[PDB]
C-alpha cells in the first residue's frame, strides 16, 4: 500500500498526531493530509481558558469542539490542551481575589473536563509550571494559590473524568537537566502522595543540531517512575534560509527522536506541533529561526519525513 506515519506508528502500538487550529480549516490540501496522515489531533487554541471561559463562569466549547468533531470524522484521537497554564488566560482571571482563584481554577478545570468526557485520551492539566532552572514559575496560579496548585488540578480533573490520562506538559525537559530534574521529582512526589497523575509531556520543541543527547535516558526514567511519556509540541528549528546540509541535520535529529520514543514501551506517541512550515509557529516567536516541521509551506515532504518513516520503520 504505503502506510502513513499514523499507520506506521500504530503498528507500534503508537500515535503520530499533528496539531491543528480553527483558522487553518479552510485550507483544504492542508485537511486532506492531516486527516489522512496522522492518528491524532490536538487542538492548538481553542480548548485553552481564553476561549473556553472568556468570562467568569461562562462556558463556550464550540470552537474547540469543530476540531474535536474533525479528528472523530477521520477516526483520530485527541489530546486536551491545556487546562492550567500562565499564558493565552483572559483578562479577569489577574482580579480574581487570591482567596477564590483555587476554587476558581478547579471549577474551569471541572467543566471543561466534564464537557469533553469520553472523547479525549489525554489532557494536558498543567503547562509549564517551571523555569529553566527548575524554580516554580510564577504565574498567577503559583503566587496566589501556591505550590499546591499543580497537585490541585491534577484532582480536578480526575474527578471530572476518571478515564482520561492526565498529563504534566512542558518544554526544555527532553535531557536529562535541572528543569527535567525538577519535573521528575514532582511526579515522584505525586506518585508518592496518591495525587493523581498518569503521564508526561515533553513539548520537545528542539533546536537542529542540538537534541539532548539524553533523551533516552530521559524518556525512560520518567517511564521507570509509573508514568506514561508522550513527545506532545515536537518539531526542530533551524536557523534560515534552509541548506541541504541543514535539512539533513535535521532529518537526523527527526530519526533520533523517533528511535528514542520507540526504545521506551511507555512512550505512547508523538504529535507535531502542527505538519507544514507553511504554518508554524516558530518564524513568529524565534526570530530568524523556522522550517522546522516535515512539511514544507509548499507541502512537500522533507528529508525528515524520510527519517521518521525509517525510524517509524
Ligand atoms: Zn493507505
Ligand atoms: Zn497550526
Ligand atoms: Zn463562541
Ligand atoms: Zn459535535
Ligand atoms: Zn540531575
Ligand atoms: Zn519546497
Ligand atoms: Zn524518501
Amino acid at each position: 500500500d504505503t502506510a502513513t506515519l499514523g499507520e506506521l506508528a500504530e503498528a507500534k502500538g503508537r500515535y503520530f498526531g499533528s496539531a491543528t487550529d480553527n483558522p487553518e480549516l479552510p485550507d483544504t490540501q492542508y485537511t486532506q493530509i492531516l486527516g489522512s496522515e496522522f492518528s491524532q489531533i490536538t487542538p492548538e487554541n481553542t480548548m485553552k481558558w481564553q476561549y473556553t471561559e472568556p468570562s467568569r463562569g461562562r462556558f463556550d466549547y464550540t470552537a474547540a469542539e469543530e476540531i474535536v468533531d474533525l479528528a472523530e470524522s477521520n477516526g483520530q484521537s485527541v489530546r486536551g490542551h491545556t487546562l492550567v497554564w500562565h499564558n493565552q488566560l483572559p483578562s479577569w482571571v489577574d482580579d480574581v481575589p487570591a482567596g477564590e482563584l483555587l476554587g476558581v481554577m478547579r471549577d474551569h478545570i471541572t467543566h471543561e473536563v466534564d464537557h469533553f468526557k469520553g472523547r479525549l485520551i489525554h489532557w494536558d492539566v498543567v503547562n509549564e509550571a517551571f523555569e529553566e532552572d527548575g524554580s516554580r514559575r510564577q504565574s498567577v496560579f503559583q503566587q496566589k494559590i501556591g505550590d499546591s496548585y499543580i497537585a490541585e488540578a491534577f484532582k480536578a480533573a480526575r474527578a471530572a473524568d476518571p478515564d482520561v490520562k492526565l498529563y504534566y506538559n512542558d518544554y526544555n525537559i527532553e535531557g536529562i537537566g535541572p528543569k527535567s530534574d525538577a519535573v521528575y521529582e514532582m511526579v515522584k512526589s505525586f506518585k508518592a502522595q496518591g495525587i493523581p497523575i498518569d503521564g508526561v509531556g515533553m513539548q520537545a520543541h528542539l533546536i537542529a543540531g542540538q537534541v539532548p543527547a539524553s533523551l533516552q535516558e530521559n524518556i525512560r526514567r520518567f517511564a521507570d517512575l509509573g508514568v506514561d511519556v508522550a513527545l506532545t509540541e515536537l518539531d526542530i528549528r533551524m536557523t534560515l534560509p534552509r541548506t541541504a546540509a541543514k535539512d539533513a541535520q535535521q532529518a537526523t535529529d527527526y530519526g533520533a527522536v523517533v528511535e528514542a520514543c520507540l526504545v521506551v514501551s511507555r512512550c505512547v506517541g508523538i504529535t507535531v506541533w502542527d505538519y507544514t512550515d507553511k504554518y508554524s509557529w516558530v518564524p513568529s516567536v524565534f526570530p530568524g529561526q523556522g522550517a522546522a516541521l516535515p512539511w514544507d509551506e509548499d507541502f512537500a515532504k522533507k528529508p525528515a519525513y524520510h527519517a521518521i518513516a525509517a525510524a517509524l520503520n
